[PDB]
């Protein structure tokens, strides 16, 4: 099903995902420990991933939620990072990728922080960090984020210090970080860009 | 300079804190009026507090004291519940954390029980509660407490009915008297004298 589509870095659109991907970078409080440390990024390659019969997955789900929601899926594009981002773009997402122990209950995490999913690209804290040189902070290999179309519908507004379709994890201490979503079932996120690209070591 | 390391729930040091918060839960008199009707939490994280400069001030006064004390620290991990846990994590403890009102004098409280502790997350006598629901038995928001390396030393024995250091002593070890599954509450007088370790992230979980 499934084909990657080179954006070229002079077409506005690998411009604006860019742009997202920069500008969403901050802080963690974790000095950069899962992460790595940076404040941008090198964007090696930005992909539109193209498949019709998961993009259709997410349509009619989206339609099911619409419904359920005075007409309004409440669509955002949200990053997403995971050692599993080949099986998503080949399978979409399913309960394999749902953070079971995640701060705002067991499901599909997604970040406005393009930074707080590049924590997660070698697993939960960065697990072992790059698989060459178990470096979480390691600024020579390459990374992937999957820069997604998620359907919210009516969100379940949670704060940290049924009847809904996805969480919103605002922050609240931390007024440096965006917010963190969850979705409990697959077909409402697709994973429309593909990023590949280093952390920049600081000057 | 704080950075927070977060534990994995595999990782048994995770589960030595979890363990210690679940394990010191109780009644407490008020029927839960300021810390919420629970026993037992949902645990949504655990971070290691580091910081080079505050562990290095928590280890010089240790060491005072320490001395001052036939060469015993008498070192515990504590808990506390603050409003102010953010600021502590960064800037350590000073007398701005000083419950001036406490029962066994103004000072620093730490707590054995972590459901004390939970009693001031939200500020003494529980304030108003969460800062969305003004609920203080809000199971939906999250908290933190902080598990604390405290420095003793030198303890002055307070028994209870439930600024400066006594009389030659590094802090006042109060004992409720009449309910003995309460356990021990601690008062010091030197920010230095805690680290804040942990910060444990959870939300009181409503019983059946
Ligand atoms: C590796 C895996 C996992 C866990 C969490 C995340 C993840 N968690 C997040 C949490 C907050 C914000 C973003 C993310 C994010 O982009 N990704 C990704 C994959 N753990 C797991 O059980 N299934 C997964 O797919
Ligand atoms: C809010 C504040 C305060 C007061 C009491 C406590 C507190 N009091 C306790 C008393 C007994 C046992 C534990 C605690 C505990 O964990 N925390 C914490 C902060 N009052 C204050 O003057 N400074 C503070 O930080
Ligand atoms: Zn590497
Ligand atoms: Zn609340």
């Amino acid at each position: 099903g499934t084909i990657l589509i080179d954006l070229s870095p002079d077409d506005k659109e690998f411009q604006s995902v860019e742009e997202e991907m920069q500008s969403t970078v901050r802080e963690h409080r974790d000095g950069g420990h899962a992460g790595g440390i940076f404040n941008r990024y090198n964007i090696l390659k930005i992909q539109k991933v193209c498949n019709k019969k998961l993009w259709e997955r997410y349509t009619h789900r989206r339609k099911e939620v619409s419904e359920e929601n005075h007409n309004h899926a409440n669509e955002r594009m949200l990053f997403h990072g995971s050692p599993f981002v080949n099986a998503i773009i080949h399978k979409g997402f399913d309960e394999r990728h749902a953070y079971i122990g995640g701060m705002f209950g067991a499901g599909i995490y997604f970040a406005e922080n393009s930074s707080k999913s590049n924590q997660y690209v070698y697993g939960i804290g960065g697990g072992t960090g790059c698989p060459v040189h178990k470096d979480r902070s390691c600024y020579i290999c390459h990374r992937q984020l999957l820069f997604c179309r998620v359907t919210l519908g009516k969100s379940f507004l949670q704060f940290s210090a049924p009847g809904h379709h996805s969480v919103t994890g605002r922050p609240s201490v931390n007024g440096l970080a965006l917010a963190e979503y969850v979705i409990y079932r697959g077909e409402q996120a697709y994973p429309e860009y593909l990023i590949t690209y280093q952390i920049m070591r600081p000057e």
